[PDB]
Order: C-alpha cells, then structure tokens, then sequence
C-alpha cells in the first residue's frame, strides 16, 4: 500500500472534509502518497486526480461540503465505463482507493474490488441518512439533526402567534430516523415516518383534540420518504381545518458546519480506513457499531428502526 | 410506585430540562403522581416539593440549565441531616426519588436508599464531565463540546493576526474526555489532558518546529484537571516566547441550549428511570453503555479514557 486515492460520492454531508482530512493526515504520517479525486466518480473518468499534501487539507475539518467535488455519475453502473476508471487509477500505481458516499457510492466501491483484484476498497458512510449498515450513526446524521432543531425554532420565532401548527418536512430517504431524533428534540406532537404505519385521522383528531385546548402550536415532522409536507398538509385538510405552516426544510440540511460528533466520529473512520488499507483488507464499509469501530463487508452491507423510541416520543407529547 | 419526585443536582448541565421533562410526562402517563424538588438537595430539606403537572414542563426540552434549580448542599453528607430530608418525602407518601447530577449527587441518591428501604433512588447523568460509570457519554457533554468549537471558532474570528497560538481552557474535572473530543474537532495541535504524562518542552519543541515555519495559529487545549491555561502559558514561557490568548472558557460550556443528542439521551433516559421505579429497582444510575439502555448499581459505579483517539488526534496535527 504505497499509494492511496481518495474521494467524495453522492448528497454532500457535514464531515466529508473532516474525514478526507483524517485520510490524507494518516496515510502521510504512515509514509503513503494520497491522491485527490476531485467530483465523485465523473473526476475518476476525466482523471481529475491530483496528489495531495499536508496543507491541502488545512482550515477544511469545520468546513461544510467536500472540497473535491462530489457528482452523480449514473454512467458507472456500467462495466465498460469503469473498465475508463480503474485505467486512470492503474497507471498512476493507486493501489487502495477509498470512498467516502452513502450505500450508492459504496456499490461503486464494492465493483471496483470485483473488477480489480490490484486496487483495494473501503467504504466511509458520509451521509445523512443513518440509512447504511453496520453502523449505528453516519457521518452527517447528528449535525443534520440539530440543522432541523434550528431551523425549526426560527420557524416559531419568524412566525405569527396565529399559527397553530407546523407541518414540517426533514430528510431522509427511505429512513425515518431524522425525524424521529429531530421530532422528539423539538417536541413534536406528530412524527411521520416510512416504518410506522400512519394515521392521518388520528393525527388530525389530536390536532384538534390539544390545540383548541390551549396549545400555541403543534408541530408535526414528517419524513420525506413517507410523503410530502403539503401532502401531509393537504391529507390533513381532510378532516380538519388547518393550513398554517407547510415549511420544506431541504438542501439546507446537508449544508452547515459539523458538529463534534460528526469530526470525531469522521476522523476516526477515515484514520480507520487508512489502516484497514495497510493491512490488506478491501471491499468494506467502515463504521461505530455498539460503540465499537468496525469493519463490515459490502457482502453483508447489501443483505434499524427504533420504534420503542417512537413510542416514547408519542408518550411525551400527550 | 404511587408517588415520584424529582430533582437537580450539582453542576447544571444542558439537557438536565428535557430530562425532568421526561420523568414527569412518562410519570403522568402512567398514572403516577410526581413532585418537583426545587433547589437540589437544599430544597429536600427546606421542604420545596411541589406538585407537577403535564404543562409545569411544556416549553422546557430546549431550555439551558434546570428550572427546578440546583444547589450546593455540603450538609447532606450527613446522616443526622438526611434524616430531614427523607421524613419530608416520607411525610408525602413519596416512594420513589429521581436525582439527575453528577458521581456526588449520586452519592446522596445512594445513602436515601441505604437510609430508606421506603423510597427507591435512581440517578440519571446530568453532568458535563464523562466522568461517571456504566454511561460511555453524560447528559451535557455533546452539547458542552460544541460550545467550546463555537467559542474557540470565536477566539479565531476575534483574534489580530499577529497571534501565533491559543491556550484554551476546557471544563471536565478530572476526565480529559472533553478537551481530547474538542480539541480534535477544532486540530487542536497540543491536548493536555490528566491520563497523559504532559511534555511541555516537546510542546513548546512542537509550537516553536511548525508556527515560525508558517502556521498561523497553533491551538493548545487544556484540561482544567491537568493544570489552568495560565500555568501552561507560564509553563511554556519556560522553553520559548509565547503569550498571545489565555482563553479561560469557564461556565459558558455548562449554558445553552442543548444539542440533539442530549435531548434524545436525556429523554430516554428519564423515561427508563421512571420504568425502573415501577419495576421495582432501585440505587442504580441509569446510562447508555455500547449503544444499550442500561442500569448499573450506584455500588458498581463507585468501585474511560481512549489513549486510542488521542494520539490520532496527534497524527493529525503533525
Ligand atoms: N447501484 C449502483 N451501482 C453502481 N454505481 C452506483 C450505484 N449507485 C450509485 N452509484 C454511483 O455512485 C453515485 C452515488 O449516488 P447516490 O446513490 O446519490 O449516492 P449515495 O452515496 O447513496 N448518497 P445519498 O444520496 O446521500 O444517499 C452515483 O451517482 C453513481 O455514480
Ligand atoms: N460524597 C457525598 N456524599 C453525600 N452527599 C454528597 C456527596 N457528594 C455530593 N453530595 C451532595 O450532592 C451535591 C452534588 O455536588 P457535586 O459533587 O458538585 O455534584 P456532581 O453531581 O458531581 N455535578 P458536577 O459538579 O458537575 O460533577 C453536593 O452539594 C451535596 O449536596
């Protein structure tokens, strides 16, 4: 392992610099040249690879985003456009690549092991989602969570005392955890979630059977996986007269500067994965599972939902 | 288990709200009638016990500090005056005690059940330092952690220029936890914390070997355990010249809103002690352990540090 590339895939999210900062740091410090891929998988096939030193990475582990660049590349579901990839790799005498995406980004990763026995993979989970296996938390996920803590109490503050309720979209994908963690650290009455089978009747029958009882505002989060904002809005003036605050959280959510969870818990995973890469092994994601930093195949990662949380959650709003 | 109460111990820490907050919401949800103690263990013996309600704790989960208050009470170290306190719960058909502070405030919870066979005690980790057993993290300590990366970010923003290094002190007490997680948040070049044999020559060797070969500022994080951020800087000026920004943090780190994590971990965690009161349990504190719930006797307790993520933390600085 005398040469390592580096690279950043996918929804850009708070950390991706601190972890491309621990790889480059950790691999020198071991006496290993690192090479920057700069926009995901579309820099791997214009050979948009650059050589990194120590200073390339200072003022980044605070920063948001990655400084390379992050792209979608659909066209690297294909055999013969990677067959352009592990060239531009191959002759530079790269031998371990590293990624650092969501369970998309890792599926590229895992190829590139299965279609070069020469070019070492591994995985970090820089995402928001808490989405991907075999980890506990993604690099990304505690700083989105206090975005959403945020920007929902600017929302109360910017808002007129007329509003009761506010129907609120956080992101995720296909996993409800956002909005579970979110919802319970605002206190929200309502929490709709992909996992949990939902009752608009009874969401809009607590609406009103609390508010109309003295409440200021409820609040309801809503994961974008289960639906809309104005979907929950629109199936809530179903039953009910409410339309008082339909805010569509967004891209915001991935922007911002880390919190220290995020830097740690980046740091350690791309120190980790530096390691991993001198001992030899390859097409793993690595993560913090039960408080202990591991290494899972992308075998395993490709074959969560706290609803004891969730209820808690409801017990703690009426 | 008919009737609980609940009170505030030691150092405030941000989350000890959301904490009371969910002891009473899943006490009343139980049917269970539960008793706000003002003043810490002070307010035990003043008698400041009063009766909650589902509101007495709305508009709380955000909110810095403990609206119930705390207190220093060094007289309850004593069985003589404790004998006050728990006929004041006594006289109330209080049965069950929740003590949400620090490894001290504990101690008091262990001698009411030692003392009283009557009232069950469990305690919840309210504190900044880590330093409590059977929890990998306290309630306070993400948040206090981010604290100090905003208010370091500050001293950077604030500075002149011409100031080469900033020796910054952070809260624990005796656990470096705190200043090894921030300081490898904000690349803090130097840690000094109390679990390692502090070098101050191969500091300044350090400060003096790479600022002077263009840095702009080095940052050293302090322990206030180890020793005060004067005394470093006077320990310093032992070797080489340096004065440039003592930055003594102090209490700042024990305000503020608390982050994400400390409202879900406070959450959680007073809900399972008031599910432990009605199981029957009692002198444990209650914590999360390997990402698990869990309870640990106040024994266990009074009869940590990761030298792993410390010298990352090293190897990333240079
Ligand atoms: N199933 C796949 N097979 C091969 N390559 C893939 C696959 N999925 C994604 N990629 C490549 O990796 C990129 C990652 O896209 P995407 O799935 O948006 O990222 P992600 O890593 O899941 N991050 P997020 O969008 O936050 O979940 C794509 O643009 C492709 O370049
Ligand atoms: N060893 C002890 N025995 C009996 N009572 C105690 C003991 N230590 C503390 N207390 C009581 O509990 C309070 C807690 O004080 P302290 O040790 O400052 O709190 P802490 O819970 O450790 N929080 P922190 O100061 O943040 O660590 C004291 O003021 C006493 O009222």
């Amino acid at each position: 392992m005398k040469k390592i590339a580096v690279l950043t895939s996918g929804g850009d999210s708070p950390g991706m610099n601190a972890a491309v900062r621990a790889v480059v740091r950790t691999a020198i410090y071991n006496e290993i040249e690192v090479y920057g891929v700069y926009h995901g998988y579309q820099g791997l096939l214009n050979d948009d690879i650059h050589k990194l030193e120590l200073g390339s990475v200072g003022d980044t582990i605070q920063r948001g985003g990655t400084f390379l660049y992050s792209a979608r590349c659909p066209e690297f579901k294909e055999q013969e456009v990677r067959k352009v990839a592990i060239e531009n790799l191959r002759k530079r005498g790269i031998e371990g690549l590293v990624v650092i995406g969501g369970d998309g980004s890792y599926r590229g990763a895992q190829r590139i092991s299965e279609e070069c026995k020469e070019i070492q993979t591994i995985g970090i989970p820089g995402t928001i989602d808490n989405d991907i296996n075999g980890t506990d938390f993604t690099i990304g996920f505690d700083t989105a969570l206090n975005t959403i803590i945020g920007l929902v109490d600017k929302i109360r503050d910017t808002a007129s005392s007329h509003a009761r309720t506010f129907i609120i979209e956080a992101m995720g994908r296909d996993c409800g955890d956002l909005a579970l963690w979110a919802g319970l650290s605002v206190g929200a009455e309502t929490i709709v979630v992909p996992e949990v089978k939902t009752d608009i009747k009874e969401i809009a029958d607590k609406i009103e059977q609390g508010i109309k009882r003295g409440k200021k505002h409820s609040i309801v989060l809503v994961a974008e996986g289960c639906m809309t904002a104005q979907d929950c809005q629109k199936e809530l003036s179903q039953y009910i007269n409410v339309d008082n605050r339909v805010s569509v959280l967004g891209h915001v959510q991935r922007g911002g500067s880390p919190t220290g969870a995020d830097r740690v818990l980046a740091s350690r995973l791309g120190g980790y994965a530096v390691d991993l890469l001198m001992q030899g092994e390859t097409a793993k994601g690595v993560g913090i599972k039960n408080n202990k930093i591991v290494a899972t195949s992308f075998d395993e990662i490709f074959d969560k939902f706290d609803y004891s949380l969730y209820e808690l959650a409801n017990k703690l709003s009426i």
